[PDB]
């Protein structure tokens, strides 16, 4: 359990805040580069995927406590430009899930593993599990076994397990119906058997629907859904960060205000920072950097300000067993 | 070898310098605590070893790019107070070496390994190998094989291989320079997989003349140039161990070494020995003595390092990837 | 503070629950009697109002820890049939409020006062204040001043101050919840001297979903918990007005309220309206209708309170006395 705490510490900043940037995007980045070139998604070159990810790391690493890269694209594109003090979270789930009529089934990226993420000097493993509690028993069971098996792998190599949960529509409704799917998904994977060390959660209520954060009845009703998530994570002892979901900067700031009031320890900013910077200017390197250092970095710095002011600091718990003899530590760390 | 490059970058500061602090002392700390407690070394409680290492890590952490910790004492004592952005080098060699008439033999700490250092979130593995080129053939084959197997273990777990080399007397200045340099040359061979060297000065610190345009200085600088040249050809950055010299002496040693290509230092016992021995267990008295001497020395070595040391740079020479999946297949 | 504590204890049962019954209805009972007699309300004889109040006190005094009586109708009508052990809360507000465009303005019943309620043997004083936070500054200034002046009367006579708050329309469920909750927050301030709160549901009774683990339930419970929080911080127990909601709906409002900390209820019109309206003045037929409906409702409400409501406990928190005479000197 030492490597898990030391790992999480390398994902948080100096003051214990998770101000993380995500760039493991496989389909969302392919559609962003296809728009920027006018060509269909299936015509985007591999070299373009590497150039876009290399640009996001150089431009955004120095203001991210930690970054999420995928093995096939972001790693060979930008590992040499990822600063040593920036934390490295590595994606393990494969973007090509199975869209069965009973639900979505997940699997790891081929020829990539928790063992390799640990070997390459990674600080954490990230798995995204598509989940909805009302899925078929076959889908629910497959997702559970996959999440639990990666948990066992992360416990074996003592490395933080970052689990991202996302709801989705079945092939071919309400804000309260959606909060029940989100919240119960969090409740399920907070169980000790899954070995989750950090959560990457979506908002249980739509960002657009959120009212201003004041002592009003409407705001109090919304805050109750966040309070429920905060309590599930606090009882399991798992910190939670919030994924942007492509909501507007104004909206994602409001999601973070309700989340931070409920206990959330940070964010994971994806498309919300760089989607427009890439789409509107690729392949012009200097034009992409002007939007990333300008407007995109503004969003990042503003979110870090709200995080520093309102997010409760994450603190490690090295609840080490009492060693009172020379040699007992080496024997106990097995 | 992305892990080796990334792990080496985690041992250096943002400028590329290695300003390391060694806190893996096992017998020297026990001796310092026997004198602090006024008792025999075999009577010092394990709690005092943890207490000493915990205040040592807390006090020195902010003036070190990386710290060297031993597993049995420094790790349970201070893993929670070692900053997240301070590099963590874990010691692997056993302090109890075998003192044979033909030379010293080395081994790993029992129930500890490269895999465990990689598991725990270590940034690099450290092995000190006692070496003399004139030791018996049995001792030479034992020392060479031990260095080589840890090299294979580190290549297997893609973790940087830090190797410390030290000469010693057999059980009873140019000769010592020959022992040092020929030891550096041997373990610079590719079979050993060394990523960073921790070396003692090839010429005695006290005998070193001022760094001027004189013949005496050129003769001295030539030994450092030979060490520098061996390491540059092998692609191994080298840092120097303080070795017990006075502050002005080690500064001069660093000045000759940095001119030869050295990329940093390793500050050992001398930073804190007097502070611990004179004031333990009074925590504040130790911290106060530390600030007035040892911590000042470390700041001076850091300003000297960023002034004269040539920066180290991560050389990622990865085979260019052309398709999705090629990276995952290649990293095998 | 002793009298307020003893007075509150006498409004609750020996378990600590407020199973209160409201019998201070003036125009609602007049309308019920006009419908029973088949005559206009302005033709209803004063003796019918007394016969109705007297009927209701004898009937409901069995299942009520305390009763709310009005001075001009209930007091002459049924003080002799109100059991000594049933607490007596006496109404002070005039039913004829001033219906201004900027909001409703309240006043005390003419020739009735807090001094008289204390004198006659009353356990508590009750004031209903029509309140909206968005009413005109003049109406707000009038209501705040009236509530505060009765709170001062109650501190002077050391008698409990029961304040009932009600929203009204000028001449969305979240918009009503803001009017209700912010009204509770204003009169919970220490300057008002409120001892017990009689509150309406912040969210409509019909709208309330089942008390399960759904998001729909947590959102509804949040409004109840804000009311429960404002009242626990001020040290004011809160009960709930039935407000004409159907029995199943009131039991649901009570489950949400009791989870937030409510200590009881006040049952109004619902209990007896149809019974009196349909059978008055046939005394027996009224009691027979009451037994099959209203009395059954009250038994269920009392049972639900015994199981789910938190018991109110008296906190005398008296300053310690060390001498004979100190208590008499300190109570002034």
């Amino acid at each position: 359990s030492i490597g898990k705490q030391r790992g999480l510490a390398r994902l948080a900043d100096e003051d214990g805040h998770f101000t993380m940037v995500a760039l493991d995007q496989r389909p969302p980045l392919l559609q962003a580069l296809a728009k920027a070139r006018g060509i269909p998604a299936d015509q985007v070159e591999f070299a373009d995927m590497l150039a876009a990810k290399r640009l996001l790391v150089e431009a955004l690493a120095h203001d991210a406590s930690s970054m999420l890269l995928d093995p096939n694209f972001a790693m060979p594109a930008a590992i040499d430009v990822l600063p040593a003090r920036t934390g490295l979270i590595v994606t393990l789930e494969e973007h090509r899930f199975q869209d069965t009529p009973g639900g979505r089934k997940s699997r790891s990226i081929d020829n990539w593993s928790v063992e390799k993420i640990r070997r390459v000097g990674g600080d954490a493993v990230k798995v995204l599990a598509w989940y909805r509690p009302d899925a078929s028993d076959e889908v629910l069971q497959h997702q559970k076994d996959y999440v639990r098996t990666i948990g066992a792998e992360c416990r074996r190599h003592d490395i933080p397990y970052v689990l991202e949960l996302l709801v989705y529509p079945f092939p071919d409704e309400s804000a309260d119906k959606r909060a029940d799917l989100v919240i119960e998904s969090v409740r399920e994977f907070a169980k000790p058997e899954y070995g989750v060390d950090l959560y990457k959660l979506e908002t249980p209520l739509p960002a657009a629907s959120l009212p201003p954060m004041d002592d009003s009845a409407e705001s109090r009703a919304a805050a109750a859904q966040f309070a429920e998530v905060g309590s599930i994570c606090a009882d399991a002892g798992i910190p939670w960060v919030l994924l942007s979901g492509g909501a507007a900067p104004e909206q994602f700031e409001r999601v973070l205000s309700y989340s931070y009031a409920a206990g959330a320890q940070g964010f994971l900013a994806g498309r919300t920072i760089w989607l427009d910077a890439v789409q509107n200017h690729f392949p012009d390197r200097e034009a992409v950097l002007t939007a990333l250092k300008g407007d995109g970095m503004k969003i990042l710095k503003d979110l870090g300000r709200l995080t520093r002011e309102k997010a409760q600091p994450w603190k490690p718990d090295f609840r080490l067993e009492q060693v009172d003899r020379e040699g007992a530590f080496s024997c106990a760390y097995a």
